[PDB]
């Protein structure tokens, strides 16, 4: 995994990889697929669904299992729809090596009052435009992850991208161009290679 070569001196990969994406089980999990992942990725070093979908076919245990996304939006409608979709798709808030909570109440708490989620997750940012009525200030995550099965010794190659659509549209006065209506969606593709028991060391 990573660069580490010979010709140059010992480091010169055109893939420039070493810590290009976050994983929480990198201890050995980034290694299972390492030589696979170092092959079909993009110049950054992340799973490319065009080529790495073939790379996935060579994963330690299984292959491409999940190419799922989420659709969350808010609007001066009712949260009867807003939170409903959020909860249903709260599962894909990283149900890889899920945490102790990472669920409702710890997440749905801010749903009760303006779910800006305290700017949850260290996402990059490609925000506001010069429009003042038809803009979008969104901050994009996407880093790529891997997980560990301890039971049987499996793993899981994950590659999510996250977009926080919070627009720069202007005016919420005598009429709104919709300056305070928000929307959040994204895509996580995940190559499952394991005997997944529960969200935990998949086995």
């Amino acid at each position: 995994m990573s660069i580490e070569i010979y010709p140059d001196d010992g480091n010169t990969l055109p893939y420039q990889v070493f810590l290009n994406l976050e994983n929480e089980h990198y201890y050995a999990q980034a290694i299972q697929l390492a030589q696979l992942f170092a092959h079909e990725v993009d110049d950054n070093g992340q799973l490319d669904l065009a080529k790495a979908l073939k790379k996935a076919q060579a994963q330690p245990d299984l292959a491409i299992i999940a190419t799922n996304n989420m659709t969350l939006k808010k609007s001066f409608s009712t949260l009867s729809a807003l939170t409903t979709t959020l909860s249903e798709q709260l599962k894909i808030e990283g149900v890889l090596g899920i945490s102790q909570d990472t669920y409702i109440q710890n997440i749905l708490s801010h749903a009760f009052c303006d779910l800006e989620t305290q700017k949850d997750k260290p996402w990059f940012h490609i925000n506001a435009q010069p429009d003042a009525g038809h803009s979008v200030t969104s901050y994009s995550y996407s880093l790529f992850i891997v997980s560990q099965g301890e039971e049987t010794g499996a793993m899981m190659a994950a590659g999510p991208l996250i977009i926080t659509v919070t627009p720069n549209t202007a005016i919420s006065d005598i009429f709104n161009t919709k300056d305070w209506r928000l929307t959040l969606q994204k895509e996580e593709i995940t190559i499952g290679v394991k005997g997944f028991q529960v969200v935990t060391p998949l086995g």
